[PDB]
């Protein structure tokens, strides 16, 4: 569950795991670096495009296209399963695994 989150994570990391996933769709989350208790959808689109989406959290909920949300998990499951953004969420990226020591 909820695979998606990646923390702390600047935007060249989160377009290299993205485009390591390689199909349009691909998303993650994470809280912006450049601008920390915001997060980021980061969504690989067609064409090679990724998309970073700033999500603001605002009075214990979280906005994004000006649609509310009580959690960052209440959000990915309205883009996944209610309504496009229109393009939508079809797979989520989960965080590299630890390697073999």
């Amino acid at each position: 569950t909820n695979q998606w989150y990646h923390g702390k994570l600047d935007r060249t990391i989160a377009e290299e795991r993205l485009r390591q996933a390689g199909k349009s769709g691909s998303y993650l989350i994470r809280e912006s670096d450049r601008r920390p208790g915001s997060f980021v959808l980061s969504f690989l689109s067609q064409m090679n495009v990724v998309n970073h989406f700033r999500i603001i959290a605002m009075s214990g909920d979280y906005y994004i296209g000006g649609r509310r949300f009580s959690s960052l998990s209440d959000l990915i499951g309205y883009y996944s399963h209610v309504s496009s953004l229109g393009e939508k969420l079809l797979y989520p990226v989960a965080p590299p695994e630890p390697v073999e020591d």
